[PDB]
């Protein structure tokens, strides 16, 4: 937020003043091509005509602003869950192959079938979030004239105009990506850890840690958990890759050390590793802990535009960027939470989205996300309506023959009393082939 | 000094009416100054240049 | 070769003190597993060519 | 495909704070998908053919 000089200098292949803008480019027989000490000849060539004066403050913005704000915005600290241009052909959509043991060697078994598939990939779709907006700022024609007194003076304005579009748009970045993490802990997909209160006393806070540390250690089995992520496909995660997003009150309690020894990092690897947001704004959310995949940014565009107004006498150059934010249904992420939540959160079917024949079967398992030690019974429903098209209690579903209609299998749970109006369920799409 | 703001969502239905405006005063002011100004002097003898 | 909850209840520390390892050479000679569900297995220790 | 638009009247004293007002173009878009996959098959059995 305090670029100077020395970070246009490195952005640049160019030390101290230049003559591109006029190598780019009639100009040329009004400003000395000269690098040399003088500064009035070049003042004075720029500011003759208002032709000139207008186009060169325009290729000095245009380019080498959006240049600079381009190549310092890639180098904030944040900028790991930085991706380039988005790619062509993207899809939208997420493939995932679901990790399984091997099958026993046995050629009697083998013989018999050789061309069989093995499993559906579980495809899904990727969560997007775009944003687009615009700064914009303007520079008057005194504080350009009174800019070439001293080579100096010309590298201050240069600082200058490009420190506020870069300072807004870091601290808009951080607002964002919190406005995101609201989005997601609202749609309910985090696993969720109960807390209590850590900022309360002494011992909710080494609970709070603790808790933390069994969770990462969780997180990081080699052989995989299934029990995290908002669809249960096992997969494992990483001590060098969770990322912690945590309240600015909470880890202004919480010290740098403990905290990292929690992990098996040492602060100085530890600190790149965590981010401080002040407030979720989200019921009791504290911190939480996601893989190092599950967020990603995509940019579409950066662009820097210039229009003059000739009655005042000024400039107003408007900085565009647009870009698009996904977080991916697979990776892991907690929530760890301090609240009333719910004994039940979401149930999840493993199946997914399936299609069968006119007379086929198929098994449909249910996970319940429980943020207790009580078992909970599931119920199955069929919906649709047809003859003949029912599902068992164990997730049996068998398709009778001579359908047309596209039907939902729900799971539900319930964790209310005798009035209950309170339902939790899950979904899973089945489609209808004619056989 | 330029005060940070928030950005202002795209809509070129509000942007073709204003496209000439200008953003914001820069809150000028004043720098708190204090100058210093003095002397110590010292004295050196023939004897110690002998 | 520990179990993973005995291995999240113990700290990195201390565990690598009791050998001559400073937690960097010490989770090198760690295999963490869940569960070994034979009777009342906790951690087994054996020699590197076992 | 994109379809034809309409005039409007010169009017200089209008023209002046009406210069950044949009008109959007008339577009129409149509989806076409692919719907046939078949196959014919054969068999030889030219020894026993002989």
């Amino acid at each position: 937020m305090r670029i100077t000089f020395n970070d246009v200098k490195t952005s640049l292949g160019i030390t101290e003043s230049y003559d591109i803008v006029n190598a780019i480019r009639n100009f040329k027989s009004y400003v000395p091509l000269a690098t040399a000490n003088n500064v009035a000849e070049v003042g004075a060539g720029i500011l003759i005509n208002q032709t000139v004066q207008n186009d060169f403050i325009t290729s000095l913005v245009d380019r080498i602003g959006l240049v600079v704000i381009r190549q310092v915005s890639l180098n904030n600290p944040l900028k790991k869950f930085k991706k380039g241009q988005i790619p062509l052909g993207r899809t939208i959509e997420e493939i995932y192959t679901d990790i399984t043991k091997e099958k026993q060697y046995d050629a009697e078994e083998a013989e018999q079938k050789v061309f069989e598939r093995e499993m559906p990939n579980v495809k899904t779709l990727f969560h997007e979030r775009n944003r687009q907006g615009f700064y914009h700022q303007t520079i008057q024609d005194d504080s350009l004239k009174t800019a070439f007194v001293s080579w100096g003076n010309f590298e201050s304005f240069v600082s200058s105009i490009i420190n506020a579009i870069y300072n807004s748009a870091e601290v808009d970045e951080y607002e964002y990506m919190k406005l995101l993490v609201d989005n997601y802990y609202s749609k309910g997909l985090f696993t969720t850890v109960k807390i209590d209160e850590p900022t309360s006393s002494t011992g909710a806070l080494t609970e709070f840690v603790k808790k933390m540390r069994a969770t990462a250690r969780k997180l990081t089995l080699p052989q995989g958990s299934r029990d995290w992520n908002s669809m249960a496909v096992r997969t494992r995660s990483y001590m060098e890759d969770l990322h912690l997003i945590i309240d600015a009150d909470l880890e202004a309690e919480l010290d740098v050390d403990v905290l990292a020894k929690a992990f098996n990092m040492n602060r100085t690897d530890f600190l790149g590793n965590v981010t401080v947001i002040d407030g979720f704004a989200s019921t009791g959310l504290e911190a939480v802990l996601v893989d190092k995949d599950w967020f990603m940014v995509y940019d579409n565009l950066h662009k820097m535009e210039t229009v003059r107004n000739p009655r005042g006498l000024y400039w107003n150059y408007y900085y565009h960027v647009w870009q698009t934010l996904s977080v991916s249904r697979f990776a892991n992420a907690v929530a760890f939470v301090s609240g009333d939540v719910p004994a039940v959160t979401q149930v999840i079917v493993s199946p997914n989205i399936a299609a069968v024949k006119q007379g086929g079967q198929q098994q449909f398992t249910a996970y319940v996300r429980a943020t207790n030690a009580k078992d909970h019974k599931v119920v199955w429903s069929v919906e649709g309506g047809s003859t003949g098209t029912a599902i068992t209690g164990d997730g049996l579903l068998s398709v009778s023959g001579n359908e047309d209609n596209q039907l939902t299998v729900k799971a539900t749970v319930d964790i209310g009393t005798e009035d209950k109006p309170k339902l939790v369920v899950g979904e899973a799409v089945v489609s209808i082939r004619p056989n």
